């Protein structure tokens, strides 16, 4: 009768679970209908980079083109390279923790393989 007790306990864990790792699939899914909050991050994030690499691209196409003294050119690139540092840093950072997601992922795995 207690192997009656732990299958009944089993299957409502194993019905929690299913609920659980449904919503981890939205959260990590991308061009959803109702996309979760990393979704829309994921989608702007690389959208920005996009417009930030066309816009570098074209930066580099302006070397020859004069300059109006004075002009705070050399002062906004310093303030420019020094935002891209910054989110290089957090970008390998955040790479980081997706490296955290997949340990769990794999350590989650050898909890339910039979």
């Amino acid at each position: 009768t207690r192997l009656s007790e732990i299958l009944d306990q089993m299957t409502t864990v194993l019905n929690d679970l299913k609920t659980v790792m449904d919503a981890e699939q939205q959260q990590l899914s991308v061009g959803q209908i109702n996309g979760s909050q990393l979704q829309r991050i994921t989608e702007e994030k690389s959208s920005l980079l996009a417009t930030l690499d066309y816009l570098e691209q074209q930066r580099r196409l302006e070397q020859n083109a004069q300059r109006s003294a004075n002009d705070d050119i050399a002062e906004r690139w310093q303030a420019i390279t020094e935002k891209t540092q910054h989110l290089r840093d957090l970008n390998q950072h955040n790479g980081w923790l997706l490296e955290g997601q997949i340990e769990r992922n794999q350590q989650a795995l050898e909890v339910l393989k039979p």
